């Protein structure tokens, strides 16, 4: 017996998925049977759908793809949020859920996890808002169709997609799904508009001496990592990062220049990108946050937008190629602009060592942390100032950072952190959280423990939402203290080998982290006193420009 | 300067609001603070948005009405499980979300907690599928036509909406709202209706000696458990109520009858019901669960289904009714028919009280919890095997038991206890709440703890999804054990007088209850070790049935 | 036996409805039998679905409410434009569409008239943006609450609403309906809100002399027509009516001023308006057109805004109340104003009769046209010059004026004035209409032959879009001449008695209008040749100020 259920678990299988994440219900159970079965696959449990949907979107990151099994309503909804923030973060996350059995359609049925009324179709709806493809399966003759098709779709697109199965069609008796090489199938390049942009390219940087590269976050997704790289060599101009393209490019490479943030960056970095006469942006998101508040936003004609699937410059816009093969292409081609690697440098943490017993402070917590970044390591970085913290350390070729910039929803940085720890235990795993943060999602600390991640988690305790405070301040912000080296142990109760350590000076922090990294069999939670008062000066900069362009008046 | 938030404020205290629940973000933060000038509202913050949702939904519980504060696309999509749930439970809890700034609107900005697409209204889109309104507002001119539209649709039709604002706007000039008597106004009642309805019933009535009323989970929404009491002593007919409308009937009532929920039943009342020659259904809804998988759903000949707005018996339907003005017309009416009562008795909880120094079971923990139920006292059921124990609890008159029998979202019950004892203070306040559910939303605990709420929350651990076992056993139903009374140290830290406790026997808990009962300045956790064997008798034949319905093959 | 169709149709009898419009397919013809078993209506057929619906709103501008029956997909999505005709004129348009089989629910089943997926769903989803109620009915058991639903959803809002009924369940045996007083229910009114409103109206009209009502659009779907004379009378201001206003308040009023349009009002009234103390706006629409692209919108301090369910003046907005009872009350309450009703006067039509034998002018013709209009005289104006001609005409005491200047479909005049006169045969029904509106819907014509409705039609034949000229001319705006007059013959054919007729000076119009006075079995066509640049002067400046708003620059 070959059951639908199957199908999709061979197809997530092929997709290389070596894990998927799951929250049971009755509407599921079944399909979760299935996905058992295959012998690929471990399944992995999670406390709630929120934080599952969040444990594949880190997955994600590690594998690029993942799976999410929830039950209807109930649970997708919550998971829902999840991949919102996987479509915003481009990542193909696939939401399978549990739905009502066939015999209900077109009776007037009410069924449990609903709202109520006849209407079963009204979370397929709901879904199509934040997916690429969503497709709803009632029998198993049509299931392979639509699996394939949410799967493709995502893997090419980038973006999450949504399926839902009837809770009795899960382990109906399905056609098997042939052999492939991959399923990930780019579309076919026009090699006419790749040759006309590559030579427009050409021709524009002619008499532009002054030539700077803009690596945006966008990059990842348009796997041109090591195309980007290539143009770089060639060139041999500065390279710059947007905040949330931190990983993206090699900050090794010897014409690295730093950060652009605009007010908010690296040293030089303003006036380099901003005064230059070509800023080639690879694959940018100018967003609000990004922007400084519509501030810092690199357009005119000193400008090449070079997306995933086009590239605009000079009144023109070259489409039907992509990042990927129009850099590899231009970089056959592209002249010697050295120019601005000329009397400047790679940005350095400029953090001289605190006294070791004075109370610990932003900077010195900063500083260790930027020493446990290695070449095999991945660090998460929460919303909060921890973006600020991460977006100022210097790091190692091969290192890999994540944010969520475009979605920003704080607790992400949890289940995100487990989920990619799961998919690549190979590195070692760090993140810096929050106290904020880290409640809505504490829970997930406890998944870490059951499977035994090793991360080594950084909590900022603050005594608050920090960031919120320099936006704009108000009784909102302050929330209730918890004892968070001490939730660890309620997590571990007979079992567990997580550790929850305290921190309050540089010499406590340092004998915390060589216990992190000898902790072995679960994760570490270093708990930093850190004043409400001390946060970066990055922080209190740009969040002033987001409170006024928030608060712009109508017109 | 009276601003569009004050408005808002000021129309939620006219509901009769003294508290409304927020989670801060920069989309909502001018907003908060309008809200903050209002003087007869508490502005009380939550960890996540989806527990700020579930304790709207508790506080609608106690005051019939309640608001939830978020921020755009992060908070909101999590809340909107939460709303679903205000549908499914037939509550009025306003969802308002910050939104974004006015002049983005038609420029083609990509903000900040968005999927990164040029569409803002896609949040509004999907919300409205679990609301009974939903309006977006980018101007004060429009504001207060849009907010009263909102709340008096909420009210009347007892279905939660919701609000978006822009951030801009919140703060904007605007005019005062009117006096008000109450802003539920109810539709018009057609008498021709109400007289031919009662006229055809009394006809009905004439060879049915017989007559049972059966108590059904949207009475309240009705607003006639007064019209119920009045029905039943003018008929002095057997009184029956479903699983999911306890306490809407008083059980202290000398013709109560008992339960009626199938083979799952109390003593008698399966027989009471189904072969009765008149069966009065007031405002049930029978769905897949209510009905043990559609084995026991009362309809034909002899079943008068009294909805909220209609009468159906007969072959006829009368409408332009409310369930309130029919009861009582029929009421004055209707013959006595007191056969059903003769000879017959209410249920008893008929649980011998155990040694007490031998392990913990199912039913002594289930008898003392029924010892604490007084007339001020709120009972709040979990989904999973507490659904089973409350149903079996007699319960006195005035007591009120809140389940989430149509949702049925595991964890509901933490933050919705939080909510529904701020709501109503002056009572006191069980929960029922198992391991798995304790899990999803454990966080709010720890505001219970910051507002000094004395909940007394009865955990059972008993080592997993216990109610999932007994629908389709296998590895998703097996959970990470937490020391669950040592949280509340955790939650506690320097500031809070939580209470954190277990129980392995009935003398255990005997001592527990009672240092529950004396602690007024925070919540009792008390950790029951249930073995995962001991459920009740009841939830494994109700589960089988449910297994083999949700299984049936297609066509 | 008692079917679903027929209890829709015994409800639509209730409502008022005599007749109701259908166009035939595989999906509802078992319905549209059920629906001919009624004795109080007639099946009228109509030639397309567009048509259909646009028949359906013209007759419930007689009639207060209508129905149109089509089928799945190819039927209902044309109608939705009607639908959304009716949605912005404020018209009680049922839609009901035949849908699909109940068996093939949850199947996967490719079905006819569908877009060849799974989903039948999709067409209730699309219809939802443009109905204030929408609901699909797939067994008999649900089909009275979801009926009575729409209808009375439809009623109170003044909206249209949309109902599908499953093929196999239209003739499936249903419940009957209970009898009823009337199937509109207004909400309870707030006492104390109208109290205070009546009392700072009252307060707020003390202290100012100069008064002017001004009649808005929405009075009719207020109800409040009545109390609008009531409220003038105790007042004994000057009275005014907004273009799309007009016959909503008497002309031949002693104290009645004019029409109220900014730069094309009638003599006298902009200032009239603009320079008064007080405005109360009784059901306004402010919409681009109306204010003459933003130039003409009264708001501020000077102006009382009487919504439907809402008055707004003086910084304050009272609700809980609906225009028809606070209106009656501040009638009783109000001080008298007759300042603006001295020295003025009623405008006059001031257009001297043309010299017999010279070309038609377009003044000639709106003169003839004018003297047509009697107390029991409903006139149809077509969107185009015909707005500006029927805007200028006096007319008597009783006369209706139709106008849909909120969605201003072209062609909408032609199957609304022959539902309009299907459904207020009493009245003498003049319609006119563009040639190039009459384009989009001739066929109908066909109908009005078929059911022998004298509609006097004017056609203006200026040879194009002359309104689309005067706003932006180019070649889009001329059109394929045809023989309009001749059309009628070929809709006759053996059979009908229909007249076409040709008029190109005063005589002739004069001795066709004498014509089709006499003709009372079909429709009469008066082909009235007008030259392309002899429009009004109030079309060309009115075009100028649309235009220049239209294309206003992005920021
Ligand atoms: C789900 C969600 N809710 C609310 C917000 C708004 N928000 C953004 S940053 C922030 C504060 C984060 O606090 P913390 O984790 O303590 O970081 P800190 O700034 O103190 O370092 C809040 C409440 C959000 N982004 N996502
Ligand atoms: C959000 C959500 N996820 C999953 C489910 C499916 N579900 C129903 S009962 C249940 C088990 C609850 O277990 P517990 O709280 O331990 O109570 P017990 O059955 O053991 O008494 C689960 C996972 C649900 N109802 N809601
Ligand atoms: C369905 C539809 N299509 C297009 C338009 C745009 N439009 C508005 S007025 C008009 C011209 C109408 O021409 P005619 O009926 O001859 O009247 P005239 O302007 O000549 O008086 C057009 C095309 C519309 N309002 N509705
Ligand atoms: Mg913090
Ligand atoms: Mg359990
Ligand atoms: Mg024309």
């Amino acid at each position: 017996m070959y059951t639908v259920g199957m199908y999709l678990a061979e197809r997530l299988a092929q997709i290389g998925l070596k894990h998927h994440f799951a929250v049971a219900g009755d509407y599921n159970l079944v399909l979760l049977d299935q996905l058992l079965l295959n012998k690929d696959m471990e399944q992995v449990y999670c406390c709630n759908e929120l934080n599952c949907g969040f444990s594949a979107e880190g997955y994600a990151r590690a594998r690029g793809a993942a799976a999410a099994i929830v039950t209807f309503s109930v649970g997708a909804i919550s998971a829902m949020n999840a991949i919102g923030g996987a479509y915003a973060e481009n990542l193909p996350v696939i939401l399978i859920s549990g739905s009502p059995n066939t015999n209900d359609y077109g009776t007037g049925h009410i069924l449990h996890h609903t709202i109520g009324t006849t209407d079963y179709n009204y979370q397929l709806e709901m879904v199509k808002h934040v997916t690429c493809a969503a497709e709803s399966i009632v029998s198993a003759e049509e299931a392979p169709a639509k699996i394939d098709h949410v799967i493709r779709t995502a893997l090419r697109e980038r973006k999450p997609a949504y399926l839902e199965i009837a809770c009795n069609v899960a382990g109906a008796e399905c056609v098997r799904p042939g052999p492939i090489n991959s399923l990930l199938r780019e579309l076919e390049v026009d090699q006419t508009s790749v040759t006309a942009a590559v030579d427009a390219a050409v021709e524009w940087l002619q008499d532009r001496q002054n030539v700077v590269m803009l690596v945006g976050s966008k990059l990842r997704a348009a796997a041109a990592e090591k195309q980007a790289v290539a143009l770089a060599d060639r060139l041999g101009c500065a390279v710059t990062i947007m905040a949330a393209a931190k990983g993206f490019f090699p900050e090794d490479h010897p014409n690295f220049r730093g950060l652009y943030w605009g007010e908010v960056s690296s040293e030089g970095a303003q006036e380099l990108v901003e005064n230059a006469d070509a800023i080639l942006c690879l694959a940018p998101v100018f967003n609000d946050y990004a922007t400084v508040g519509w501030n810092s936003w690199p357009k005119g004609d000193n400008v090449m937008v070079m997306d995933t699937d086009r590239v605009t410059f000079a009144g023109q816009s070259f489409e039907g190629l992509s990042l990927s093969t129009f850099a590899a292409a231009l970089a056959e081609k592209a002249p010697s602009r050295p120019a601005t690697t000329q009397g400047t440098q790679a940005p350095v943490l400029g953090i001289e060592a605190a006294e070791p017993n004075a109370p610990l402070t932003n900077d010195e917590m900063t500083r260790q942390i930027q020493s446990l970044i290695t070449s095999d390591t991945t660090l998460t970085a929460e919303t909060g100032d921890s973006w600020f913290n991460a977006s100022r350390m210097p790091i190692p070729g091969g290192a890999r950072v994540e944010l969520e910039m475009q979605w920003g929803h704080i607790g992400w940085s949890v289940p995100s952190a487990f989920g990619n720890a799961v998919g690549s235990p190979e590195r070692r795993h760090i993140m810096m959280v929050g106290d904020g943060s880290f409640q809505l999602t504490a829970q997930e600390v406890a998944q870490m423990i059951r499977y035994e991640i090793p991360v080594i988690i950084f909590l900022i305790n603050n005594r608050g939402y920090v960031i919120e405070i320099a936006i704009h301040d108000g009784p909102y912000n302050y929330i209730k203290n918890w004892n968070y080296a001490g939730l660890i142990d309620v997590f571990n109760d007979e079992d567990g080998h997580g550790l929850g350590l305290k921190a309050s000076t540089g010499a406590e922090l340092e004998g915390a982290i060589k216990k992190a990294l000898d902790n072995r069999r679960g994760p570490t939670l270093i708990e930093c006193n850190i004043a409400q008062d001390d946060c970066t000066e990055t922080l209190i900069a740009w969040g002033k420009r987001v409170a006024a362009t928030n608060s712009r008046k109508p017109q």
